[PDB]
Parts: C-alpha cells; sequence; structure tokens
C-alpha cells in the first residue's frame, strides 16, 4: 500500500497463462492496499505504429518527417495524440511498472514494442542529456514478467537459446535503465504450455508469493556484467 | 538463374537516411540484374498486432485463443490473412532478405517487429525440428542494415550502450538464425543525424559499394561467442 502500480499487459487471451499471471498480480497488489492500473494493450487495440498521426500540431519540419524530433517537440507543446498522453499519465503516477508478456522472438510482442516506442518519448522518459542513471523516470521501479515457449534448460549459456539474461539486455538496459528506471529481477515463467498442472499452478503461486514482498526487493545491477558475465 | 532480393523497409519518410539506403540498395541490386521487391511497411500501413484476425474462417479452438497454435494450423490449412501470405510469398521466393530500419530501443521499430511476429510463423519459418541450422528458411541469406542515434563509441564493450553485438542477439540469433537464415554481417550506419554531409554521402556510398560484392560474402558464425565472446 502507499504505492501505485501500472501493469502493461500484452496477451490476447484472458484465459491464458499470461492472463493468470496478470490477474494474480492485480489480486495480490490489490490485497496489499496498493493502487493498481492495467493497460491491456490488445483489448485497447493499442496503436503500435510510430507515425505522423502521433502529432496533432504544426510540425517543426513538414518537409522531412523525423519521428523523434517531432514527438519530442509535440511532448513539450502538448500536441501528442491522446492515447500516448493517457499512457504517460499512468507511468508518471506509478511507483512500479510491471510488464506482463509472452516472449516473441526473444523480445516483446509488437503491440508492446509499440507502447515502448510511442510512450517513452524524449522529454518524457529521457532527454539528451538525461538518460541511464539520469533518465527522467528515475525513482521508479520496473519489472519484466515473461513467459517462454522454451524450457529453462534451453535458456542457459550452454543451451540452444543462450542464457535468458542475454535477451533481456535491450529491454532492461537499453530501454528501462536508459529511461532511469531501477530494474527489479525478472520473473521468468518457463514453458507453461509444456508444464503440467502442478507446475503451472506452482508458477502462478510463485509469482503471487514473490509479490507479497516485492517492496522489500533491491533492483539488479543493470550492467553488462550482470547480463553477460565474466 | 539470377538472384532475388526482398528488402523489408521500416521508415516513415522517403527523404530519410534510411530511405536513401533503401533506394541505393534497390538501385545497385537492380543494376546487377537481380530481382528486387520492397515491402515498405509504413506505406502499406502494415498491421503489427498478432490477433485472431490473422486466421480466416474458423479457429481450431475458439474457446481459448492461442496465437502460435492457431497460426501454425492456419498456415497448414492455407487460412492465414492475405497480408501475411503475401509477405510469405516474397520471403519464400527470396535468396536474400535485407531489413532496413532505424534502431528503436535497441531493436526494430514495432511495425517491423510485427512483420517478424506475424510473417515468420511455425510451419513457414521454423518447426520441430527445423530451427537454427535446420530452420525452414535455410539456404537463404539475411542482413540487418541498421541506423542508430548513438555514436560508434557509445556502442563499445565499455561504452554506455554496450557492444552493438549485444543488441543484435535477439535479431540475428534469436530470429534470423532460428529460422535457418545464414546471416551476413550487419550494416551499421552509426549516428547519421550527427554526421556531416560528406560522412553521410560516405556511409551511403559504402553501403552501395558493399552491395557490389554481397554475393561473395560468407555468413557470420551466428553463435553466442560471436556476439559476446572475446
Ligand atoms: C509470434 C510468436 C513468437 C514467439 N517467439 C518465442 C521466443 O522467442 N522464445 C520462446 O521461448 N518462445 C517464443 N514463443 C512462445 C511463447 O512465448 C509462448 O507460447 C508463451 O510464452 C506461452 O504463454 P501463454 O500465456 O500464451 O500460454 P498458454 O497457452 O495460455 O499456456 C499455459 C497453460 O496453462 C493453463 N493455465 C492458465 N492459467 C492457469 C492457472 N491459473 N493455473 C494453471 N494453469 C493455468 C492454460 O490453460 C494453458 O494450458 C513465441 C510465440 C509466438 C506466437
Ligand atoms: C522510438 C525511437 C527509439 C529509438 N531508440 C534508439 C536506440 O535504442 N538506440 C539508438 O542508438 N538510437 C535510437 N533511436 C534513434 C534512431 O535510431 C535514429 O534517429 C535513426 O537511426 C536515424 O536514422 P534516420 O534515417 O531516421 O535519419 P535522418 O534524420 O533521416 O538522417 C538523414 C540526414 O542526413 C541528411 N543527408 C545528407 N546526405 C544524405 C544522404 N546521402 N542520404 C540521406 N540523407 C542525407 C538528411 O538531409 C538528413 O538530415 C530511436 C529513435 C526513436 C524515434
Ligand atoms: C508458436 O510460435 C512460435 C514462434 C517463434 C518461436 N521461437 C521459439 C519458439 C518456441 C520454441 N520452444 C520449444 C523448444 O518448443 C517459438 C514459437
Ligand atoms: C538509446 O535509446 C534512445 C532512445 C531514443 C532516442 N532518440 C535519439 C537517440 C539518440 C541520441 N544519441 C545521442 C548521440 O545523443 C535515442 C536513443
Ligand atoms: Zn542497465
Ligand atoms: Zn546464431
Amino acid at each position: 500500500a502507499g504505492k501505485k502500480v501500472l501493469i502493461v499487459y500484452a496477451h490476447q487471451e484472458p484465459k491464458s497463462f499470461n492472463g493468470s499471471l496478470k490477474n494474480v498480480a492485480v489480486d495480490e497488489l490489490s490485497r496489499q492496499g496498493c493502487t493498481v492500473t492495467v493497460s491491456d494493450l490488445y483489448a485497447m487495440n493499442f496503436e503500435p505504429r510510430a507515425t505522423d498521426k502521433d502529432i496533432t500540431g504544426t510540425l517543426s519540419n513538414p518537409e522531412v518527417f523525423n519521428y523523434g524530433v517531432e514527438t519530442h517537440e509535440a511532448y513539450k507543446q502538448r500536441s501528442l495524440a491522446s492515447d500516448i498522453t493517457d499512457e504517460q499519465k499512468k507511468v508518471r503516477e506509478a511507483d512500479l511498472v510491471i510488464f506482463q508478456f509472452p516472449l516473441y522472438w526473444f523480445s516483446v510482442p509488437a503491440i508492446l514494442k509499440g507502447w515502448m516506442d510511442r510512450v517513452l518519448c524524449q522529454g518524457f522518459a529521457f532527454d539528451i542529456p538525461g538518460f541511464y542513471d539520469s533518465g527522467l523516470l528515475q525513482g521508479k521501479l520496473a519489472l519484466l514478467s515473461v513467459t517462454t515457449g522454451g524450457t529453462a534448460e534451453m535458456y542457459t549459456k550452454t543451451g540452444v537459446n543462450g542464457d535468458s539474461r542475454y535477451f533481456l539486455w535491450p529491454l532492461q538496459h537499453g530501454t528501462l535503465h536508459f529511461c532511469g528506471f531501477k530494474v527489479l529481477a525478472p520473473q521468468i515463467s518457463f514453458a507453461p504450455e509444456i508444464a503440467s498442472e502442478e507446475e503451472r499452478k506452482g508458477m502462478v503461486a510463485a509469482w503471487s508469493q514473490r509479490l507479497q514482498t516485492i517492496w522489500k526487493e533491491e533492483p539488479i545491477p543493470c550492467t553488462a556484467h550482470w547480463h553477460f558475465g565474466q
């Protein structure tokens, strides 16, 4: 309690394992007295494309469109599309942002990549200068709760997919830490489609249990060493 | 006889540096006598979201929607949406697929992430046991031509962003190699926005020149060692 959480959720099916992980997070954080908001991207038909429709005012350079430049100015002028502004309000108010999603091509599903691309604009999430430890979302926590098709064994240094931490780099470091977030350790629920009932129920309960003490956790040192080793 | 190339292009502005790199690739490959096709994703208003609209007719399990299962079965039953099958035909016929895009959050812009999520479905691009070296698109070459906002120095092992090979992992290994592609060395045009006209025309010319001998290149060894090792 005394804390606000935003869950950005990317799964098409409410009855899915991802849906269960999202719901147990809402249930537990709600039980604790926290304020909780969920952005259910597919239900919202969230727009993933970075286009000129994201700026409603006079463009700074109408001859040659540069998304980064135009959205940075639009942010400062308050002429960004309202769907972006609505997400920014949720992020600005949140103390913790949890991303719940199935891994798609070692990354986030495109609808969620679009949320990253359009919501975390210059001026709001970072500035130049004003990134990594000086990012604009400093003071906030972020956590990736991911599900995979591959087993934990396949996601090891000697497994076919390499260690799971490798694919986390662009997301935890390149995006979240870049914007100033401190990153909590990822929650990775491996191969639920293959797992049995005991195992699946076990994974949901492990997440619920972890959430009970989430406010006591320290963030990870989001560095190349943590991700790649040596 | 001859070679066929598909360029999957993701930039909103034809006058952009990315647009110029795409245009010189078309110009040079065409000059060589190659068959060239371009999927200009923003112009096509390409759908990035993975949804149940990607399957036509009736679902294999209309009670609990599973995107991966449904698209695998739709591929086998020739029931995928036409935008997806149109892209699959271009890929099936291509000997080389060049992805041209600006780096967005250490990855591809969401519209291109959506093309990978929706076009590279099970049965078409990979299956059990067709993945990595036995991926279904084996025999085809793939190449990432990326532009960045960050300078080359920032993308060094000890630079703030880490080595560029770190972010290439999910794309080169987790996506392209996984589907069986032999991956040519990436073309990285660092910070064209900061560079001078000469450094610019230079980066373009370097890409045009590389394309002159693209068919003589050998694929990189797509391994954890290549991306992280020393
Ligand atoms: C485009 C695409 C790209 C992909 N790329 C990758 C990749 O790069 N790497 C990778 O490893 N995988 C990849 N995958 C696989 C994907 O990550 C998995 O399919 C996904 O993570 C599984 O999560 P889910 O919620 O969809 O599972 P579900 O299909 O929902 O399976 C979970 C099972 O648990 C049951 N369940 C639900 N809730 C509960 C509950 N409360 N208690 C007990 N059981 C419950 C369900 O009914 C179901 O049978 C990809 C998939 C697609 C479609
Ligand atoms: C959502 C988002 C997220 C991002 N995340 C990242 C990230 O993770 N890491 C990162 O490093 N960067 C990131 N960026 C920055 C992005 O990668 C760069 O802005 C992009 O790569 C620059 O390419 P461009 O084609 O848009 O450049 P342009 O701005 O189009 O640059 C071309 C410039 O060169 C001039 N020019 C002169 N000669 C030529 C010629 N020969 N051909 C063409 N133009 C010429 C043009 O007139 C123009 O001014 C992000 C940007 C956005 C919007
Ligand atoms: C259903 O669609 C997809 C699409 C792209 C994918 N990449 C990887 C996997 C799962 C692979 N796990 C195992 C070992 O079975 C995958 C599934
Ligand atoms: C790493 O993440 C991002 C995200 C959005 C961005 N927009 C622009 C840049 C690059 C700016 N580089 C310099 C040299 O200052 C950028 C980087
Ligand atoms: Zn970091
Ligand atoms: Zn590889």
